[PDB]
């Protein structure tokens, strides 16, 4: 297939992840009341049930996705494919 996206190099730093550097898209809330990407968090459960950057105990019945962020993250995403032409 021929399928593409934009670059989403403009996202704020409030939209991108730490570890991946670029637009987590599924924003998602662990015990502690920090917000991580989705794919990140259950990636380092595979190496130990523990948070990614201090080791604290985390399991998946303690996360809750983000909706505040991932509602304004699809409208500021359809903004920056609108502008191309």
């Amino acid at each position: 297939p021929g399928s593409a996206e934009i670059d989403y190099s403009d996202a704020p730093d409030e939209f991108r992840d730490p570890l991946m550097d670029t637009l987590m898209t599924d924003p998602v809330r662990l015990p502690s009341g920090t917000v991580m990407d989705r794919s990140i968090i259950l990636r380092h459960l595979l190496n130990s049930p523990t948070d990614p950057f201090n080791r604290q105990m985390l399991t998946e019945s303690m996360l809750e996705p983000v909706p505040e962020l991932k509602e304004q993250i699809q409208a500021w995403m359809r903004e920056k494919q609108s502008s191309d032409h």
